[PDB]
């Protein structure tokens, strides 16, 4: 899977 945040 892949996430990110800013």
């Amino acid at each position: 899977t892949a996430s990110n945040s800013s």
